[PDB]
């Protein structure tokens, strides 16, 4: 009985959750009530088989037991058309159709928060109905987000308003508190979609060489021999999770914690703090935790890759445990590399053994591999001090704005919100990085321009729509920073004349945040290049102003709707003078 030894493993609660998110994350557009019930069925059955192995159904698979659930409420396509099929199907091929249809951006109403006194009474009223609506909202929202890590947000969310609620200024204390985790929660879920795209599109070969490179520069004292292993199980855990295996993936990385501290001594000397903490805050914290120290004496590299004349005869036998070896040994050398500049040294070094040999001699051309690494290092180097000196003059917002438009010009066929998302996102750049030291900058800043630039990958994979998106998508993982940095303005770009429709902001805008103010502003912004992109100036820095002045401005004219729609309809013909 899987479901028997899973409930045992994890526990009542845990188990009971992980199931509500895997159903929310199946069932997207589905109420909760009606999850609600179907993981009650699901536990109530989990119990008898926790009672008995040799009951009704308890020898049955995961996936099994939890489609045919599924399945009750999905083929009635009025409320969910396309999730039909997949309950057509069986196992493997159904839960391989439910993955296959997972939506990133689901057409779900924005969720908005009650007063602090709304949601502090509901709290009380009932603390675990108030606590599944939250796993429910954020994984049917998230469709791939981390399980284990969610329960782990789920428990912060929890003492927010546990302690908040008691409070004498309940609103001060808990509103900070729900934004820090509504943003570092948009942050897991932007990391965990990138690794299980490594798995999904590139394969498990891409993602091995990828926690080979991460590990090894967060514990540069383990043996290869060491990391090899953590690297296979990190692989396992994310491969289930990347598969809606979320109980199972949640039951091993338990396990992976485990053995990591039990092994601290031989992993890493910055982990003790972790290891004492309770399990979920110790995944958390080992996930995130800062390099131990380098190696006092540790050889040249050049030695044993490039110096010893058994280079070609040793990465023959068995090349993969060659390559990751020398990755690794790059990579605890080097945590001043962003990952994916490492795994473009490897990527070059590898192809440059297939060449050379097999050559009349190897020893005389691969002896310059590492000046071919050269230029590999310079360029992301010389575009996060571009970029981040050009934070520092701008500021955040119109570092965005600089942003977007380099980014509408690029590919102006993409979709406005997503141009809009993604740019603001990687304006977000210049505050997390800029604000270290010139050594911590590339792993900073070229690896969260990764995250980013697959959230682009996704969002328009959905509605594929510009050739060179693809291109720089599908071409290569490890090369999609620099394949979207080479691209130029698209001459190819057939514009839209010119919408009233559209510029035309309305009074409402002033009950809205300023954030949101922002990315009204920034949408006009997207669309302005999407009608005139050859010739933008500084130009575009200033008709840009106006609006800003526009809605300032009419948003305290004690007017009648008048001058904020009024003055528009005079200033949409201004900008069309621009």
């Amino acid at each position: 009985s899987e479901v028997a030894h899973r409930f045992k493993d994890l526990g009542e609660e845990n188990f009971k959750a992980l199931v509500l998110i895997a159903f929310a994350q199946y069932l997207q557009q589905c109420p909760f009530e009606d999850h609600v019930k179907l993981v009650n069925e699901v536990t109530e059955f989990a119990k008898t088989c926790v009672a008995d192995e040799s009951a009704e159904n308890c020898d049955k698979s995961l996936h099994t037991l939890f489609g045919d659930k599924l399945c009750t409420v999905a083929t009635l396509r009025e409320t969910y058309g396309e999730m039909a099929d997949c309950c057509a199907k069986q196992e493997p091929e159904r839960n391989e159709c439910f993955l296959q249809h997972k939506d990133d951006n689901p057409n779900l109403p924005r969720l908005v928060r009650p007063e602090v006194d709304v949601m502090c009474t509901a709290f009380h009223d009932n603390e675990e109905t108030f606590l599944k609506k939250y796993l429910y909202e954020i994984a049917r929202r998230h469709p791939y987000f981390y399980a284990p890590e969610l329960l782990f947000f789920a428990k912060r969310y929890k003492a927010a308003f546990t302690e908040c609620c008691q409070a004498a200024d309940k609103a001060a204390c808990l509103l900070p508190k729900l934004d820090e985790l509504r943003d570092e929660g948009k942050a897991s879920s932007a990391k965990q979609r990138l690794k299980c795209a490594s798995l999904q599109k590139f394969g498990e070969r891409a993602f091995k060489a990828w926690a080979v490179a991460r590990l090894s520069q967060r514990f540069p004292k383990a043996e290869f021999a060491e990391v090899s292993k953590l690297v296979t199980d990190l692989t396992k855990v994310h491969t289930e999770c990347c598969h809606g295996d979320l109980l199972e993936c949640a039951d091993d990385r338990a396990d992976l914690a485990k053995y990591i501290c039990e092994n601290q001594d031989s992993i890493s000397s910055k982990l003790k703090e972790c290891c004492e903490k309770p399990l979920l805050e110790k995944s958390h914290c080992i996930a995130e935790v800062e390099n131990d120290e380098m190696p006092a004496d540790l050889p040249s590299l050049a030695a044993d890759f490039v110096e010893s004349k058994d280079v070609c005869k040793n990465y023959a036998e068995a090349k993969d445990v060659f390559l990751g070896m020398f990755l690794y040994e790059y990579a605890r050398r080097h945590p001043d590399y962003s990952v994916v500049l490492l795994l473009r040294l490897a990527k070059t070094y590898e192809t440059t053994l297939e060449k050379c040999c097999a050559a009349a001699d190897p020893h005389e051309c691969y002896a310059k591999v590492f000046d071919e690494f050269k230029p590999l290092v310079e360029e992301p180097q010389n575009l996060i001090k571009q970029n981040c000196e050009l934070f520092e003059q701008l500021g955040e917002y119109k570092f965005q704005n600089a942003l977007l438009v380099r980014y509408t010009k690029k590919v102006p066929q993409v979709s406005t919100p997503t141009l809009v998302e993604v740019s603001r996102n990687l304006g977000k750049v210049g505050s997390k990085c800029c604000k270290h030291p010139e050594a911590k900058r590339m792993p900073c800043a070229e690896d969260y321009l990764s995250v980013v630039l697959n959230q682009l990958c996704v969002l328009h994979e959905k509605t594929p729509v510009s050739d060179r998106v693809t291109k720089c998508c599908t071409e290569s993982l490890v090369n999609r920073r620099p394949c979207f940095s080479a691209l130029e303005v698209d001459e190819t770009y057939v514009p839209k004349e010119f919408n009233a429709e559209t510029f035309t902001f309305h009074a409402d805008i002033c009950t809205l945040s300023e954030k949101e103010r922002q990315i009204k502003k920034q949408t006009a912004l997207v669309e302005l290049v999407k009608h005139k992109p050859k010739a933008t100036k500084e130009q575009l820095k200033a008709v840009m102003d106006d609006f800003a002045a526009f809605v300032e401005k009419c948003c305290k004219a004690d007017d009648k709707e008048t001058c904020f729609a009024e003055e528009g309809k005079k200033l949409v013909a201004a900008s069309q003078a621009a």
